[PDB]
């Protein structure tokens, strides 16, 4: 089910402090090796008047490379497919739910999201893009209750020096039994390679595998 | 602003993946604090979380201010304000809402979104088992230049204890008008009739402005 | 009885702000079924304090509180032998302090043995660099889990320039022997220093409560 | 000097509760490994899950790569200090402070800790804690201070894990060369206890990275 090369495609609707927008997004990435690419294309309420840098994230850790020690929660799900539901806490108050349905088409996975976002202050890195890139992460991922959750307070470089935290709580649901792993990591590294002025255009990209920490 | 006025709203939102949709109808007594209100569900029935949720969601322009207390709401008409809210549950699920609330002659127009994750499959949201919301006192200040209502309140649960939020609430209106002091707003909300899912519900609202201890 | 119309306190609170310790002692008047109570507290080491006076203040009982009684008094009912409370108070800056307090009772007189720590407080924040002014009068709301009452608000300081500055309660009481539960109820207060020094070395503490049970 | 010694007074309370503890171990700061044996001495049986101590118990022990600014191996022979507020899920909440002090080879903390709000059914109150899992904090420059952060979970007894977030402040009392974004590898075992875990025997391995990177 899981070829080397595989083929994405998205659409996002959603609304941040009450400003709806549409962004509809195509890419590849390769599943094994934990990277993956993509180009999203504002298509309702633009300008976009806030940081894009709160979308990357929602806009697949199935391109996580994991080793053979890990037992992989993701690609056990396919054809099938999972979703992931997820809030992301910032430090200033404002907070970002998400939601995302994973299926499957051949070689082409097709995303299905919803992110809202409210209480974000007029004069906070967000609303005012003083956000330059998401700092490199560490993901953990932990099983409660039968479903596995991930968990981490990462940050924001903001323009001129400092970071802007953000605390994410990710609940993954897989649509078919699979087995379930135990606590270990994944490492993140997310940025954007390339822009427009009004962020219309956006290239982002990302590169993710699997650790199990410092070992005992 | 007159004495006697009507609600009309449309929640569209969505719950751990599920969207829905609610349509809702009412009568309320700005001066006086009180409301009413009928809701049908008319999209992802039957709703499969606890209703008890989205009732704080479904104006504080029904709350008795006293003259003493500058009335941030009422104010706001015949152009308007609009509120945005995250709630945040103990137990890890947090609800996003935003509703923009215009005026049409008499009649309050209400357009809300609703969005809630990451709330556990055994916990009250998902099996229902939440009684009502409890008496609160929101606690509403002005912070860089918009007001802000915070609240940690609970629910009380079927079996017994209680379920808590924490609410934060920024209402900004449409128009520049006097920003109030530090002040609360009390609350009473109860569902008092129901149609078994649900489906059909009865929501009643009590709510007075103070400033608590002398 | 056992309770009269009016009680002594005597008190001793040890603690610690960002590392640096200090102790004071206090003593006061109170008249537990009218809600009122007055002090005299006296900063007896580590003197002068870096940090704002009013971050002790909400440390310095609920017998204090004019209770009908159509609402159960939880804490009255536990005298001669008294009750235990623990705080956790956490500012929306990232100052948190934690606070313990053992009450007893010898005749008329409360003794409180008080232990108080605040960690992670900024030094540009308002509470090391003294810009708080006074207490805003909250609303408290108390609620029964696990056989003990807890104490929850949301409540805030106001600063010098303007605006407030928040902070989050989460408190415990625990009574020595066993008493009746109330039901979930609140009660509203406002606390303020009606004398000081320069240094806040002397503090005059005032404190006014009555419990009741929301909107009719 | 690269071998380093330990002796450490933690005074504290938990739920009201007070204790004591003290303790003396090895270390090598350049490689991130150290090794303790502490005894409680005051307040003795713990009525709480010894594993949230163990944590309390200064990164210089980090092996630190040279593209990455050492901010603690910087701040010595003065020392630096640093607060904790480590909040776990169900509401217990504890706040910490070590203030570290060289006297030549040999590490001198003064620790104190209070926990608050730690219900009676739980893990930590019942001492149904197993151990920590390694973990991945992240540490910042903020106001000129460094900062580190951490979501990290305690292995439980039955099965499944019980968050907790920690917030450290680390500020030296001497001027200092701050670093960039970065990041920590933790690992903290105890080996050995007693019954009433009166005597315990720690160990931590901790190594700084930069994220995600035949030669």
């Amino acid at each position: 089910v899981i070829k080397p090369d595989m083929k994405i495609k998205l659409r996002m609707e959603g609304a941040v402090n009450g400003h709806p927008f549409a962004i509809e997004g195509v890419g590849l990435g390769k599943p094994f090796e934990g990277k993956q690419s993509m180009d999203l294309k504002v298509k309702e309420g633009g300008p976009l008047p806030f940081a894009y840098d709160i979308l990357t994230t929602v806009f697949n850790r199935v391109f996580a490379k994991y080793p053979e020690n890990i037992v992989d929660y993701f690609k056990q799900s396919f054809p099938e497919g999972y979703s992931w539901e997820r809030s992301m806490n910032y430090e200033d108050g404002g907070i970002c739910n998400a939601t995302n349905d994973i299926t499957l088409d051949g070689d082409c996975y097709i995303y299905e999201i919803r992110f809202d976002g409210v209480n974000f202050p007029a004069n906070g890195p967000v609303m005012q893009k003083r956000t330059v890139k998401w700092e490199p992460s560490t993901e953990k991922l932990y099983v409660r209750d039968g479903v596995l959750k991930g968990d981490v307070n990462t940050a924001l470089s903001l323009e001129g020096g400092g970071h802007y935290r953000c605390d994410f709580k990710t609940t993954y649901k897989a649509k078919k039994v699979v087995q379930l792993p135990d606590y270990h990591f994944v490492d993140h590294h997310i940025e954007i390679k390339s822009h427009d002025k009004d962020y219309s255009n956006v290239n982002l990209h990302e590169h993710a595998e699997a650790h199990s920490g410092l070992p005992r």
